[PDB]
């Protein structure tokens, strides 16, 4: 087959039927695009970004700069500095409204509670916030001091890059710079420079993408995990089901589907409810199940269990298309992306209903529109609920032929930084012990999309993932590729026999997988605490460090901004495909062969599964030869 | 030569001299792209968002959708928006910096004052603010609450919209849902909406684009414009010498370019100085003196006399690199956009020094970084007169020959509301009254850029001025589009000439031009206001007033954000070049024939001034029929 599918026989099974049904879907259109791609924008060196536009760069005919004046390197950086931007609004939504919520649950308008309260106050009293009254009073100070950090101008100095940050990067920061104001301020700050006649200076902009990934860490991904484990629990490492065979076609089946996990976890408070399952039942189903999906599905899976009502997660965002085509999904309730805006048509043939429950989330042919706020998610989860039992009862039962794929596996979902301590005895020099002594040749965070660009969804993750492992290197996963693990069976205790032999051991002697599913590409800033923690307690740089990070099959810029925050963190950062920079030689040299110089990290290319992990391998060594271990 | 170059003799003149320097300049650039434009761009329906593109919509080789599933529509506007999150956040950052600039003039660390401190009170009353105490204490409240405005989030009332909107669109924006948040919130939402699988609804996405153009006008660009109002004065009519031979060589010549005009009012004030002056003697010059370019230039016109210090403005942006051309200027100082990126080796060529003033402005060879700070904006410019000097006696003083055109021309700068109130002795309503009996058949709002998409510079906005005056329609202009009427003559009282019979001799006998410069495409806001007082006398809705908006050489989304505020405020918006949607039919259709039945608003299209003219008249004479008159 010339079409790129999925590594996943789920997949396909269902891509049969979407095929047979002679619906449009994303594997199929890849197809027609290949017929007229341009290289132009292949290799970044093409610009739409004002009237006199739009531009290529070809020397050959004379078109060396674009009207403006702008060179291919300015040109290349400056579209990815403004598609970063997106990427940095995402995580800074999702930040706001995680503190937004906090509060209105500490005042008693959501379903919601302080559950993990010796989190909310140690955080207060890292931060030297007033911890005197009750956890409410501590929740709303926290909050307000987070949006305080969300917000915070070039000039005023932030609190959560000193305590979470390891001392020997800040003298880095410091020197070349890069410490960022607030991500609002950050965000709006790259974009005004991308504007045209602003900044055309690639290496500005791209100094601009590092700052936007520190702000991005610093000022929203570790502030909002953290304040969603005070409201949910922080994760420890459980057993949970995923893959598209965990759906039974006779019950009432409730999918979320985004990053935010607050509507997920309002409706499985629901459907715990006597009165649904009583109104499930009563419509002819055997119950009613939520399911969750892609980074709100993990987000669940890495704090709660799986039970009579919540089943699991689905798999990435390249799943939901083949998910509807199960004909066993009553609703899809949308918060962010993905969220793949032809969906329309399939859930009106396999008799599935949208709702959207963002107000950023909209696409032709969507039923419902709850957009959330913290004091109507109650209400709103019970909405979706109602919602699902009419559709239940009139679109799908006795109409649709469900086709289930049969495969399910099993993942231990939940490791967190304390679930590792806990793991070695509450102390990181067991890992450390380990590491110098070479069992484990170094960790890879592994924090990625998918993508139909350089493989079948899929492809390269599992297989560079399997590479790295059977090197003896240690994987904690998040994002979309996470899922993608688990799925393939990487994340469970059976995959220790896929590990070489010194991984293989200290996996057994711990009791883990060699892949540790720590969640989204959200908790990047929470991977950043385990390496800091190696750091501090080695007393080495980052960039010293034998690690390395992997997007193998990217997708968007809340991979790139992962990227660029891991580049200013100074480590090895391959990134596959390649982004639209190619066409770009002083850009290209910046960022692979320059940067080790100035950040410490570098990008890293390629999506050979072997090759990579060979590079990946080859630098860790060098770390550690220069360790002397 | 066959290259496009400028309707300005001046212009022409100097891009005789960068062609036979062989240097690259905007218009000769021009030409290679012309031989490689993509068509997919062109008409908007190409798309880089993500890695599975880039993509291309052609349905005659089966690409109907892009790889994620979007239609031409919503990815057209999708582009548009994301554009345009960069026109919103140069209005708010230049916003932001007026607000602190405005404080720490109040706490008296700057070298400005509160000039208008009626503005400042009656803005303080208008918006119920604390007006005890000094004028500086109420300085500091209302830079506090105009900060606010910017970081209101989408659940918070606005204040600015309910004081500066007129009753009947704040029920229309009402009933359709489209109050926005402040703009900081509203740009990073509209950003998070564009990334992949978000949002791709085209209607949503322009619902976006008029609530982002709401955010810009109410939430940015009205209080920036009254807060430097209030620090540098109301504008008031008066004479100003325009156009490129306002130079003379024998002086030390100091360029301020950008859109934030702080820099350059520091410049005045630091070179009126006498041991300033001296030191300029000293060097071998006759004095020293400063010069305004594009939107920072025309700011100070509108507030400030030309004197023996200050002599004018220069050009829009396509004048910058003739300008330099000149061989007259020592420091060109730059703030903002439009500093186009290659002006390096212009500056090297012809003796200049380059020193940018704020950190958005980056681009290869530039000289001298000052990044502005209200508490430093004083040492700043003693710095960059002290570099001046030192350029001229090393780099330009005997070794450049000069090459200063011929051509200046006088411009009646200034008009401000307050002026138009005052010229017509105190009220709108003998405008009104005018207006009702025919002899200005309505009024037009020109905001607009310049570029070379469709025409040689300035073509198309002054000839379609000439035709609309003709028509006796008034134009109340800004932009670089009123730096090219300036320029070409027709904001003088000789211009009455150019005027129709009902408007020349309403000019004559008010004694103002048919063309009112009214500053910036950053005082469109302020434009509506002219607008607001217009519905409120006629006590009818914006959109059935005689009116119209035209940016008839847009170039980027400065001019787009005012058009999208336009179309939301409910204006015919008339848009040349041609945005990059017109590839997407359902977009077009709402956008130039269902907005009319949704806000009241419209986008017309066209690039031939007589046609463009011929359908303006035939709106405002619709509308006129509609009232009666
Ligand atoms: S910003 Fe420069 S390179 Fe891009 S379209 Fe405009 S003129 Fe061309
Ligand atoms: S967002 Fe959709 S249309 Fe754009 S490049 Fe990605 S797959 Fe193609
Ligand atoms: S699709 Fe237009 S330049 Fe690539
Ligand atoms: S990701
Ligand atoms: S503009």
């Amino acid at each position: 087959m010339a079409t790129k599918t999925s590594i996943h026989p789920s997949v396909n099974e269902l891509y049969q039927r979407l095929a047979e049904d002679q619906l449009s879907n994303c594997f199929d259109r890849f197809d027609p695009q290949e017929k007229i791609r341009c290289n132009y924008c292949e290799l970044g060196v093409s610009c739409q970004l004002c009237s006199n536009g739009p531009c290529r760069i070809n020397e050959k005919v004379g078109a060396t700069l674009g009207v403006c004046g702008i060179n291919a390197d300015g040109m290349a950086m400056r579209y990815m500095l403004l598609r970063n931007v997106m990427g940095t609004s995402t995580y800074t939504y999702h930040a706001y409204e995680a503190y937004k919520t906090l509060k209105m649950t500490a005042l008693g308008n959501t379903p919601f509670t302080i559950t993990d309260k010796d989190k909310l106050y140690q955080m207060a009293k890292d931060l030297e916030l007033n911890t005197e009254g009750k956890p409410e009073d501590v929740a709303v100070r926290l909050s307000d001091f987070l949006i305080w950090e969300l917000y915070r101008d070039y000039d005023e100095p932030g609190k959560m890059i000193e305590v979470y940050a390891p001392l020997k990067r800040k003298e880095v920061w410091r020197k070349l710079g890069i410490y960022p104001a607030g991500p609002l301020h950050e965000l709006k700050d790259a974009a005004a420079s991308c504007l045209t006649n602003v900044d055309g200076d690639y290496v500005s902009l791209a100094t601009k993408g590092l700052r936007l990934g520190l702000s991005c860490i610093y000022g929203a991904q570790i502030g909002l995990e953290l304040v969603q484990d005070i409201l949910f629990g922080t994760g420890m490492p459980h057993e949970m089901d995923v893959d598209l065979g965990i759906f039974d076609a006779d019950y009432i089946n409730i999918v979320f589907n985004g990053h935010e996990p607050f509507v997920g976890v309002a409706l499985i408070l629901a459907a715990k409810e006597a009165v649904n399952q009583d109104k499930a039942k009563a419509a002819g189903a055997k119950s009613l199940r939520i399911y969750g999906s892609i980074e709100s599905g993990q987000e669940v899976v890495q704090r709660f269990q799986k039970d009579e009502v919540f089943r699991g997660l689905t798999g990435n965002w390249l799943t939901i298309e083949p998910m509807l085509a199960t004909g066993a999904v009553d609703v899809l309730a949308m918060d962010m992306n993905c969220s793949p805006p032809n969906l329309g048509p399939l859930a009106e043939k396999y008799g599935a209903t949208l709702v959207s429950v963002s107000r950023l989330v909209r696409f032709p042919g969507i039923h419902h529109f709850l957009d959330y706020k913290p004091s109507e998610v109650r209400e709103i989860a019970q909405k979706i609920i109602d919602i699902a039992v009419d559709s239940f009862k009139n679109k799908r039962h006795g109409k649709i032929t469900p086709k289930i794929p049969a495969n399910i596996q099993k993942a231990i979902t939940g490791f967190t930084p304390e679930a590792i301590l806990k793991a070695l005895g509450g102390s990181i020099n067991p890992l450390i012990e380990v590491i110098k002594a070479g069992k484990i040749k170094g960790a890879v965070g592994l924090i990625n999309c998918t993508t139909l660009k350089n493989g079948p969804q899929d492809y390269v993750t599992v297989n560079l993932a399997k590479e790295l492992i059977k090197r003896d290197i240690l994987i904690l996963s998040g994002g979309c590729g996470n899922h993608a693990l688990e799925v393939a069976g990487l994340c469970n205790l059976d995959a220790i026999n896929l590990a070489g032999p010194g991984l293989s051991e200290v996996c057994r002697n711990l009791n883990i997988p060699p892949v540790l599913s720590f969640g989204t590409c959200t908790d990047t800033g929470r991977i950043s605490l385990v390496v800091t923690a190696l750091a501090n307690a080695l007393n080495v740089d980052t960039a010293d460090l034998p690690v390395a990070v992997t997007a193998p099959m990217y997708m968007e810029q809340k991979a790139t901004i992962d990227a660029l925050f891991a580049l200013a963190y100074g480590l090895y950062t391959h990134v596959a495909p390649d982004p639209p920079v190619m066409g770009a030689p002083n850009l290209v040299k910046l960022l692979t062969r320059d940067l080790p110089s100035i950040t410490g990290g570098r990008i890293a290319v390629g999506s050979d599964p072997v090759k990579v992990a060979d590079d990946i391998l080859a630098h860790i060594n060098d770390r550690r030869a220069k360790l002397g271990i």
